[PDB]
């Protein structure tokens, strides 16, 4: 067998990464060891960088119907049991109206809950579909890399045959126990959480919708116990820290539902046990790690599967590039620069959520491990009429309003990607800063280094977002009518070079059109300067002006970029 | 490699036999020879029998979703082109109220369009999910049976190996062609339709909203060209009979839409070739063939992948009971019987709608090729303000009315089975006779071989057909409170036999209630009596009253229904 | 005070009547007794014929914002509470699916549910915008006819004073207790043959929305939406306590929602219908004509309906473009309507006794003999199977009076000098004509509503017709229809508009459904009132055909 990419691993970074590359025309193989995607939907959260490769790609439309919107999920409850009385509410997955508008104008796409039970065939199939070779039931065993590619041994479940792949690049999307990473000898760090534990998952079917419907949420919290919707209002689950269990967990469920009187339904029982780590360096020679396989962590924030995605999203592009000869090598040093550090920064931010949760407790006066008559008494205290009664609900409050940061609060965490690296060609401002906390806020910026900012401008009297300009598997030129020499600095790049860069000259009479000004707003330059934009969305140059030295500047940062 | 069953075709036959037999823990081995489900929608329409089966196996949810709605589908435009004048339209895919109706009535489930593209993967991936083994770019290449099961030997397009894998029985659901049908032997008949002839294929995108919104069609009709939605209203794929076409097929397109100003994306084209012919039996020794390896023909109709999908849910259950030893292996006869006769009647069926259209062009006064002046008459032939011209106008009127046999029409064909079998026990009664023309209407039947009647009844007071009683790869029985008795006989039937038969007794402070007292209406017997209904949601067996001989009878029809 | 229509009464049959003739330029007061439109919901069923006279008149859309659409009205439980068991259910307003077809292919327009309380201020306020003077606190004393006109006096309930209104017609348009009918000495017949009712609030969706219904039957009390789900009214067949709220939460089978207990009223019917509606120069409409049960909630219906006969044709006379022995028609036509459907609101009655019958239930049922009749139900035995069909049967049977009498609410039939006959026999109704419509082009039939397009849009036959005129519909071979009609028009001083349907025109008959609906070859015509009825009907384009048209207007205007 021989491939340009083998594609160990068949979940949510392999998937996309096989999917983007297909797209590219470059062709690759991707094996899973087992029989189907996932039996069961460990992630759920889809962010609203994951819908934007969603929507380049041209599968948002089908993400959102099969997912549920963001509506549903705001509500979260804090409660003893589904049935019984409420702690008190906070507004996640940014539903409070400030947070909803800030979402909003972060983006063109939204928060939805999909499954990872439903998103993963849908891209192993789309895969599948564009270029890309899949094969299931084939477990990697090793490799031996040379000067000129690699030789991978493949198990095949089916056959018992064994087999070798020669490719020029492994991908090691192979999750938390990635033997691609051993072998490729990459270092991890920030072992130590705490000792290490995890949890246990129960799939049910109920129909709460009575208990549901009045108050919509993603999820219920019982003090901890976890009652996550997977389809509204029927199909659920409940998750707990922490181990047989066997169809007692149906009286569990039924004191999580706080009544025994609608029908139950238990499906299957799985444990969930994660080791806190991320990879220093996700590089080494020519193997390439990305999602779980780089960076493990709590589902706090559902950070993981969305970081897994983006991290195939630039990669992609990247090996498309190289392969084809129109970049050095070189360009695939970038992907550890800018991906690397985002890999610790969502451990790290995972795991921080942990500790919102204790102050709850603590504002209940309660110990960690709480008897009913403890936790009866507590809500009791909190029904006082008295100065210490209100100081109470007020600490209670106050402690919930905090666990926002692991719900739908760090907008920031999710879109304030940052790159310095041989790929972002540097315009010589100074780092701007944020305003703002950078974990709870997006800033949005156009300097070289920053995704490219959401505003919508129109095409045929339509609204289309700055994003829908771009992307595509190229690059992208944007600036005003007063910038057309441009288009011509630009054409002359791209004959040189042998590159597609797309020009769009945004204003009036054009094909894109600036109607309400935004454009002009955000992107901190003048009508006549231009942004040069990555297959990835990221802003990689900027030009002040239309200039003699502006213009001629494009070469440089293009050849600069691609390593030549 | 071992397995109790290898499914040679991943299409909509193989996908659901896969799904079905996994789903009644049977081990299955699924194979495809390319790369990826199908890159195209061959076929779009899905009839209430493929939702009912979706429904039974909780996919209709995911199926509604994907899929453009009834509604959409009604508007069958004849024209010049997309942005001329119209001739006429019909009310294709039930949309007259009145067909609608009875379209209503006779299921719970609706038509709906959903591309092949879509619905495969859906299924391909639900089979992976549930216990089968899929396995693509792998082809059958041969088989020799001995006394015990088979052996396939296959070619592995990954690995270049070859290798052998041992089955109980083999599915053939490999397509138009079928290398499991040749060699089982089976033989074919009603090989002459016409001189042997296709179609091509022009896949496009454009936003022809604007033409389309007003008046929503599933297809639009140009005199003989077709324009038919793929997603509304700007993904699209123009079909006409029949050949290398270049990027001038550009052009055909603008003429079809009648004006060259919307921007157009032409995408993939292709050639679809058919001779239409039956398989006169459908099972040779441990080979049994479906879907297309047994009947190919027209289009007309879109009957294929749902009689496709219909084969598959006859034989699965059959299999499944066979292969625990719970039936006989003279069980697997009734596949042939039963399902034989449908693909007959379905080739002759949509070979037959191609007839309904020269006359279209006979009201028009039109030879069978029409020079544009010749057309260009006769729109003008058609305004024309005399008696003359009215003879005229009503002829085409009648000659388009005509067409709807092929869009809509032929309910009758869709869901009016008639199964005569070993498997059917059959309860002394004669065949009552099609009341209306069988090929339009639906005719409700409780009589054994028939399909179970839908009906609403209610559970919490909420509305539940009589289809969702049943089904789940098992046998039921459905009565009424003073045939209580049943309750007993069906549990000793069942203990005695190894056999899971649910038994409901549907009335007033029961489980399920007749609320709408139309089961009492539909079933044809006393309150007393009693259905039986196979896992394919078809009567078996059926019970006047509830009197010892009538109780006593059960076990003599389940026995013999098993072969027993 | 002058006026050319004074009309007496401000309910539906009024204002509808002030809303059409000033649409037409008629000059007319409408006055009223009372402070305000009514307080109470009382009839709240809007079928199709009176949803398309608001069509006609461009208030459709905002009746059909205002009102429960069909989908909401379609379960009728029986039940013994409505928090207890179903006896069952059944398909009201037509919500069957063989129902529904018939329902939607008979009209554009669906049933809705609108209560009066809503329904009067939205025609009162359209009649006062229009042309249409309106007073309310003013009664109407008593009248004399002469020669010329007829003068009212009226007493003014805001300052006291009375005075005198000179007018060319008076509409009677005031209620089951008609002064004007009574002074006028039309005769009732029918005099062979009372209701509380109490309002509350309570938020009941819990039990009400995965079952959603218009009413609620309790064995007899009805539960009624007037707002889903949080507005109600308790029916049955006197003082009353705040013990109101008792019978409530008893008719909820619960008592743990809380309700809030509005308005309590009696409704007492005397059942009759007047044999003639006009005498002179007055004409009676309304309940002021046919007074009866609720049941099949044709009252307001046949209400609005009378008016929708009469307007135009008072306008034509009193522009003198028709004799005044165009209004004799109006007594013609809607007379027959008025005992049709006093007999049939009672005879619906008949269906409820059964039930009880079928539940071996004496005529009031203490609650142990209708605990044991609900044992009796759920018994295992043959003997319980019979009861179980014989109860299916009974309630089957109530449909009459809950959407299923199709044929009467559309089936009119008119025979009189407003309808200029073609020669042909009446053909009969195929089926049952009370419970299923059947279209016809027969002069003296409503026009059959089909969909044409106009610009690829779907517009419906009767949206071509109405708006105070008269129309003729024919096709491209019968283009001479638009000279004799515009000859016509000249001659006679009124507006016909002509419309030739077909290919390339404005209006196209897309789907070949008028081909079909019409009767008559391509070149026939069909001429339709400014009331949707069909007037006259010509085979072909014959010169005998063209040349009948004259003579048929003339004849319909009385020249
Ligand atoms: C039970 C469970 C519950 C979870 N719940 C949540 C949650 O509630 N919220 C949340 O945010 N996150 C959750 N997660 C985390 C989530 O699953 C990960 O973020 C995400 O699945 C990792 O993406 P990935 O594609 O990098 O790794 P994976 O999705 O694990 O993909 C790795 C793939 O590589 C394949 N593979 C492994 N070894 C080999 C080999 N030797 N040869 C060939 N193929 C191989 C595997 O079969 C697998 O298909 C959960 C995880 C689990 C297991
Ligand atoms: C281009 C095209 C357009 C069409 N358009 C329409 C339409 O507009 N309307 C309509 O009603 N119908 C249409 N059809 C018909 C429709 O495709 C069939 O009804 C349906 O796909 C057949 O179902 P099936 O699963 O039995 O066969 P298929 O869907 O053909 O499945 C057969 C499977 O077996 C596999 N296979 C074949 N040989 C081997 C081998 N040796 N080893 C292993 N695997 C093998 C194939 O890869 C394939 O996956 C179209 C078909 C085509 C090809
Ligand atoms: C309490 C009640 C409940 C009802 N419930 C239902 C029901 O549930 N379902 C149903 O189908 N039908 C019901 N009806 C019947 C419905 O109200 C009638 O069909 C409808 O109101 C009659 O329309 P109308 O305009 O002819 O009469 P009305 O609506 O009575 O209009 C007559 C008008 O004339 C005015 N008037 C009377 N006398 C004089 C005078 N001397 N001078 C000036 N003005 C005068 C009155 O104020 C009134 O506004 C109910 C009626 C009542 C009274």
């Amino acid at each position: 067998a021989e491939t340009d990419v083998l594609i160990v691993g068949a979940g949510p970074a392999g998937a996309m990464s096989a999917t983007l590359l297909a797209s590219l025309g470059i062709r690759s193989l991707m094996i899973n060891r087992w029989r189907s995607t996932s039996p069961g939907p460990r992630s759920h959260i889809i962010n609203q960088r994951t819908m934007e490769i969603l929507r380049d790609i041209g599968l948002e439309e089908s993400a959102k119907s099969l997912a549920v919107p963001k509506e549903y999920m705001g509500e979260h409850v804090y409660a003893t049991s589904l049935a019984g009385e409420e702690f008190g509410r906070i507004p996640a997955w940014a539903s409070h109206p400030q947070a909803h508008a800030e979402h909003e104008l972060a983006s063109p796409s939204r928060y939805c809950d999909l499954p990872q039970l439903y998103f993963e065939p849908m891209v192993v199939s789309e895969a599948a579909l564009r270029g890309a070779d899949v094969r299931f039931l084939t477990e990697y065993l090793g490799h031996v890399e040379d000067q000129d590619g690699v030789t991978a041994r493949l198990l095949d479940h089916v056959s018992g045959a064994e087999y070798e792949v020669r490719a020029k690049y492994i991908i090691g999307a192979d999750g938390a126990h990635s033997l691609v990473a051993q072998n490729a000898g990459l270092p991890f760090e920030g072992q130590m959480g705490i000792g290490d534990s995890g949890s246990i998952n129960i799939e049910f079917s109920a129909d709460l919708s009575s208990l549901c419907e009045h108050r919509k949420g993603d999820m219920y919290y019982m003090f901890v116990a976890a009652l996550r919707m997977i389809r509204p209002w029927n199909k659920w689950i409940c998750v707990w820290g922490y181990e047989i269990t066997k169809e007692e967990a149906k009286k569990i469920i039924h004191e999580i539902i706080g009544t025994d009187e609608i029908p139950v339904e238990v499906g299957p029982i799985s444990t969930w046990t994660i080791n806190q780590q991320y990879a220093v360096r996700n590089t080494s020679g020519r193997v390439f790690c990305m999602g779980d396989a780089v960076h493990r962590h709590t589902p706090m924030g559902g950070l993981g599967l969305n970081t897994s995605v983006q991290d195939a999203y630039n990669l992609a592009w990247k090996l498309a590039l190289v392969l084809k000869g129109t970049a050095a090598p070189t360009l695939l040093d970038s992907y550890d620069a800018e991906r690397s550090p985002v890999a610790k920064q969502i451990v790290e931010r995972a795991f921080k959520s942990l500790s919102t949760f204790p102050p709850v407790f603590e504002a209940l006066s309660l110990p960690p491990a709480p008897t009913e008559s403890e936790m009866a008494e507590a809500l009791v205290r909190l029904k006082d009429a008295s100065e210490e009664g209100a100081k109470r609900r007020a600490a209670l409050r106050k402690a919930m309003d905090a666990t926002i940061i692991g719900l739908g609060g760090g907008h920031g965490v999710e879109l304030n990607q940052r790159y310095v690296s041989r790929a972002v060609f540097p315009d010589g401002t100074p780092d701007p800063g944020f305003v703002r906390d950078q974990e709870f806020f997006y800033q949005a910026s156009t300097r070289p280094g920053a995704h490219l900012p959401h505003v919508w401008l129109t095409e045929n009297q339509r609204r289309i977002s700055t994003l829908d300009l771009c992307g595509k598997g190229r690059f992208t030129l944007l600036t005003g009518l007063s910038g057309a020499a441009w288009k011509h600095e630009a054409e002359q790049v791209s004959q040189s070079l042998g590159i597609e860069l797309k020009v769009c000259v945004i204003g009036p009479g054009q094909e894109f059109v600036d109607t309400y000004g935004e454009y002009a707003k955000i992107s901190e330059i003048g009508e006549s300067g231009a942004l040069l934009v990555r297959p990835d969305m990221f802003i990689a140059f900027r030009a002040k002006d239309a200039s003699r030295e502006g213009l001629e500047q494009l070469n440089v940062a293009v050849k600069s970029i691609l390593g030549r």
